[PDB]
């Protein structure tokens, strides 16, 4: 369910997106928010009530893009290490469950990411496989 080649593509394309994430991360979040208004709703405290169409170039968005990246980098650096991946997922799940966030909203974010990553050489099928592996760890904890 997760080949060596898929992992390699995810790592390498993540390196490319990560290098560009100071501009690309805000764009990914806007794609996420435009596809899933309920995802944007959970950020209404961070963005202090602001409308979606205003948030891209805020300091909060720059911080959030950094937060998201740091965890995806940790996952993608450990794709042969189920135990390390589980440990990171457990923390992530607990934090997002405590916000009232569902497993399906996390899955939506992974689906938006998998397509977004096509611009960085990503194989959407590889990002789908990695997301499926992570969701299998996450779901029991949501
Ligand atoms: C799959 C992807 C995701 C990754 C990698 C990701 C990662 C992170 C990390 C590392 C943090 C900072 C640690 C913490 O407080 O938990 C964070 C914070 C947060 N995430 Fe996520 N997250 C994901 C999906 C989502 C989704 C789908 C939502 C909303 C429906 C969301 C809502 C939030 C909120 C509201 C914060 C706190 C913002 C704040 O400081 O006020 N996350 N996420
Ligand atoms: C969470 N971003």
């Amino acid at each position: 369910s997760l080949s060596a080649a898929q992992k390699d593509n995810v790592k390498s394309s993540w390196a490319k997106a990560s290098a560009a994430w100071g501009t690309a991360g805000p764009e990914f979040f806007m794609a996420l928010f435009d596809a899933h208004d309920d995802v944007f709703a959970k950020f209404s405290g961070l963005f202090s009530g602001a409308a979606k169409g205003t948030v891209k170039n805020t300091p909060e968005m720059a911080a959030q893009a950094q937060s998201f990246k740091g965890l995806v980098s940790n996952w993608v650096d450990n794709l042969d290490n189920a135990g390390a991946l589980e440990g990171q997922c457990k923390t992530f799940a607990a934090n997002h469950k405590a916000r009232g966030i569902s497993a399906g909203q996390l899955e939506a974010a992974f689906k938006v990411l998998a397509g977004f990553m096509k611009s960085y050489g990503g194989d959407e099928g590889a990002w789908t496989a990695v997301a499926g592996a992570l969701m299998g760890m996450i779901r029991p904890d949501m």
